[PDB]
């Protein structure tokens, strides 16, 4: 696939854990700790791009598995997938 | 500032120094970096917010001035800026 770089479900399951443990700053400290694990790959704008349309719709609402499912079927990456995730 | 800890000149000037030569993967690496030296704050939300707003208008455009003042006067790296930024 062509976002397998970002490591996104990492990117889900932490931060579901970290909001689960009611910690400070989840997205900064799950983005930091997937960075020194897997690199510098996970910080592509891809993959900023599928995780801001994902946070975003995880932030102004609920449901976090619709944000989850929709963004992973319709989100490549593409900076014009704003527009619309 | 509300925004000061995200280090967003000094992304700003990683940035450019790495388009300047000619490397790959400059957001990424550039992101990468900054966390190395400054740590988890570097990667809140708000500051993905402004950082995607400016690299947005940078990638889709041209003038890297235009897109940093301009982002910088009115981003404040709230989720509802990608409506307008
Ligand atoms: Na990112
Ligand atoms: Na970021
Ligand atoms: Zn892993
Ligand atoms: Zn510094």
């Amino acid at each position: 696939d062509n976002l397998t770089h970002c490591r996104l479900f990492e990117f889900r399951l932490c931060l579901l854990e970290c909001m689960s443990l009611t910690l400070d700053h989840c997205y900064a400290r799950c983005t930091t700790v997937i960075t020194q694990i897997h690199g510098s790959d996970t910080n592509r704008f891809d993959c900023t791009i599928f995780k801001t349309c994902y946070y975003r719709c995880y932030v102004l609402g609920k449901t976090e598995d619709h944000c989850w499912k929709g963004t992973a079927t319709s989100v490549t990456g593409d900076v014009g997938d704003l527009e619309f995730c």
